[PDB]
């Protein structure tokens, strides 16, 4: 068997399942930096406003092109302008790209370690490829960069800490601004105000031998190559949002919904239109652009627009989750981890919405790290996954009919050491008092597909409700955990009921 429960078929996507989006609109909790009178499909977004407007200060991102962005001649200078004069030379050897970077990044001249772009251009890639690299690549992702105050002319809010906010912006401008990262031109993000950002630019991409960093570097340039060549036409939102009121859990008396749950496939490919799951640190994008190559390093590699994120999202506290819709997928892939490979440039054929997104959602929600295994059952951590969850699947004002499917998978095992038949039935109530259904893949573990799927059968069957479960969870706690392991939760749960 290589799925169990209902269909696939018959679960809800996008953009079939969605209403009609209402006209795209700047408002106070909604920032967009394009003409939105403008917007057309397969046209490129036009700028708003149509000059470069710059903000300094502790609510915005802070711009390489910046006035106020200053470097010591003792004198003081445009760091602007010595980024443009550092990165308009001719590059013919790895050397002379991390001399022109750290041209603007003085400071970090023995602290930035190159070992790894140098190897992959002098010991990694072919001489024809280099070529292309060199005379082709990188002079139009300098270009890119360099365009940005006409391409960003809006000033780009951080999206801090308990904010509800979304900026809507085009793919264009993702470009500009990601190709600066790789540069490493973002002012003020080295080394301090943003210790509760993650790192944007690019620096730690370049350190360092591990083998995986040349496949990395694969899959980011097939993404440079493709944007700088031809601009991508549509827009990208990214949502913060936090909920003020959780659930009473052990009262909720809402139903469980359906699962479809297999060992086969991925989130990306067979979950198409569904709200797909991101196994996220707390600083999105986790370790994307420095070690760190699992579920969510990957998906950021692959749909590298996400990677912007990093630029203004805030570390998600535990009522907060980050929710991007329209980002692209340029890049096809095998293996995971230590294994990964860039296997081929992906042309991403998924339909676009009202505001000319992708059809395409993807939600960021941390899990907790278990220091010790038991740790996870205690109440108070099982509340906090659930709220994590329910928070990443609820979309206030959305009636269920119009919410497609959760994909999503083996949530925070592996290196945070969650149990996945524990987080299995925590993100099965989420999902359920969000009243949406989920589809489950195990990637390659049929035991655990065949487990979820009788567990969720058996209380479905019996009319359990989310609240009903909890309440065995809790049970499980108080009976086997405390006093310590002896019985596993699944049989346990089967064993009570079975009473």
């Amino acid at each position: 068997k290589k799925w169990l429960g209902t269909p696939i078929e018959e679960m809800r996507r996008m953009p079939r399942c969605g209403i009609r989006l209402p006209l795209l609109r700047p408002s106070a909790n909604h920032t967009v930096t394009i003409r939105v009178d403008l917007l057309r499909a397969g046209e490129v977004p036009k700028p708003f406003p149509t000059h470069y407007k710059d903000l300094w200060d502790n609510k915005h991102v802070k711009m390489p092109c910046s006035e106020q962005n200053l470097y010591p001649v003792r004198t003081a200078g445009s760091r602007w302008e010595l980024i443009q004069t550092a990165l308009l030379n001719k590059f013919t050897r790895p050397q002379n790209l991390k001399d022109a970077i750290l041209k603007y990044n003085v400071a970090y001249s023995k602290k930035w370690d190159f070992t790894a772009l140098i190897d992959f251009w002098d010991k990694v890639l072919e001489e024809a490829e280099a070529q292309h690299l060199y005379q082709s690549i990188l002079p139009d992702m300098v270009k890119i960069a360099l365009c940005l105050p006409n391409i960003c002319t809006q000033p780009i809010p951080l999206l801090a800490a308990a904010m509800n906010h979304s900026i809507t912006m085009s793919q264009e401008q993702i470009a500009s601004l990601l190709a600066n990262a790789f540069f490493c031109t973002f002012p003020r993000r080295n080394a301090s105000e943003y210790s509760s950002y993650p790192d944007i630019n690019f620096n730690r991409l370049f350190e360092g031998r591990s083998s995986r960093k040349p496949e990395k570097l694969k899959t980011l340039f097939c993404y440079f190559r493709r944007v700088t060549a031809a601009a991508p036409t549509g827009l990208v939102t990214f949502t913060r949002q936090s909920l003020e009121d959780f659930p009473e859990w052990e009262r909720c008396e809402k139903p469980l919904t359906r699962l479809h749950v297999t060992y086969e496939g991925t989130i990306e490919e067979n979950g198409q239109g569904m709200l797909q799951v991101d196994f996220a640190n707390r600083f999105v994008g986790g370790g994307v652009t420095s070690a760190g190559l699992v579920q969510e390093e990957i998906r950021f590699l692959i749909n590298p627009e996400l990677i912007i994120s990093r630029l203004f999202t805030e570390v998600l506290d535990h009522n907060e989750c980050l929710i991007i819709t329209g980002t692209e997928q340029y890049s096809e892939y095998t293996g995971y981890a230590e294994t990964y490979r860039w296997s081929r440039s992906h042309e991403d054929g998924s339909e676009r919405d009202d505001w000319q997104r992708r059809c395409t959602e993807i939600v960021a929600i941390d899990a907790l790290h278990f220091r010790r295994y038991l740790d996870q059952f205690v109440p108070e951590k099982m509340r906090r996954e659930l709220n994590k969850a329910y928070c990443g699947f609820l979309r206030p004002g959305v009636s269920s009919e119009n919410l497609s499917a959760v994909a999503t998978g083996n949530w925070g095992c592996g290196a945070f050491g969650g149990d996945a038949r524990l987080k299995a039935l925590i993100q099965i109530l989420a999902a359920a008092a969000a009243e949406r259904d989920v589809v489950y893949f195990t990637f390659g573990d049929s035991e655990l597909m065949r487990d979820i799927y009788s567990m969720h059968i058996f209380l479905t069957e019996r009319k359990l409700t989310v609240g009903d479960v909890y309440k065995l969870l809790l049970r499980y706690y108080n009976e086997e955990c405390r006093n310590c392991p002896d019985i596993k939760l699944y049989p346990f749960i089967y064993h009570a009921v079975e009473s």
